[PDB]
């Protein structure tokens, strides 16, 4: 079955199959008192791999890699993070060193710098406004505005139907919305139907932190976070 929070020590990375070529990640870290997980993606292009998302932090991100090489065996040339928290953009430093072009928005780039995370090199062009998509490698990015954070992006796979929803996709057995700094509630639901309307074919929906599910995730994340506002 998935990985579970628990299954995952801190440090260690799993990968998860999901359709051909594209496996996703697990890893966890902690933030206050507590450990999370959280997913990001990994993608074939060609003979290179397209890396969407850091672990979280620089221990397990070098973990990931060792996992890679030792289940994929392909190199990881490139990568591409949804937003800026450590969750995203930890590591960066650490695929850099290893080698990895590493790819963001520049509103991502700038929130990165002014928080002090790690900063992506790469700056990505033509995302800018919502609803605009720019196709890089084997992946459609999505900028569908404001919702887990201002940045957020979502990754689609056009060849497996999968969507990346990133942070801004919630999980059935999260209920929650909880901590919500940076993120802009009162656009949110919009933004996710913005992606129900854009990749409304997608057969395998993927959130930043928990279990896959399909196009219910969505539904679930906009209730989630109407009943923040009304409770
Ligand atoms: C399960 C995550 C709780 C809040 N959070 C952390 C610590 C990192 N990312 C998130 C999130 O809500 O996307
Ligand atoms: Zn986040
Ligand atoms: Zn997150």
């Amino acid at each position: 079955e998935y990985p579970t929070v628990s299954e995952i020590p801190v440090g260690e990375v799993r990968l998860y199959q999901i359709a051909d070529g594209v496996w996703s990640h697990i890893a966890t870290q902690s933030f206050d008192g507590a450990v999370y997980p959280s997913n990001g993606l990994i993608v074939r292009d060609g003979d290179e791999l397209l890396l969407i998302d850091t672990a979280w932090g620089a221990k397990n991100t070098a973990a990931l890699l060792a996992e890679i090489e030792k289940q994929i065996g392909l190199p990881v040339t490139r990568a591409v993070s949804t937003h800026f928290h450590d969750d995203r953009v930890g590591g960066v430093d650490v695929l850099r060193a290893a080698g990895v072009a590493t790819y963001a928005s520049p509103s991502t780039r700038r929130l990165a710098e002014v928080e002090g995370n790690e900063i992506p090199t790469h700056s990505l062009e033509g995302l800018s406004s919502s609803g605009d998509a720019v196709r890089f490698g084997p992946v459609e990015l999505f900028y569908p505005g404001a919702a887990h954070s201002t940045d957020n992006l979502v990754v689609y796979v056009p060849s497996a139907s999968v969507l990346y929803g990133g942070c801004a996709i919630y999980e059935l057995s999260r209920t929650s919305a909880g901590n919500v700094a940076d993120a802009d509630l009162a656009e949110w639901p919009t933004s996710i139907e913005r992606i129900q309307q854009h990749y409304p074919e997608a057969q395998f929906v993927i959130p930043g932190h928990g279990l896959p599910g399909g196009l219910d995730l969505l539904k679930h994340t906009t209730n989630v976070v109407k009943a923040h506002t009304n409770r």
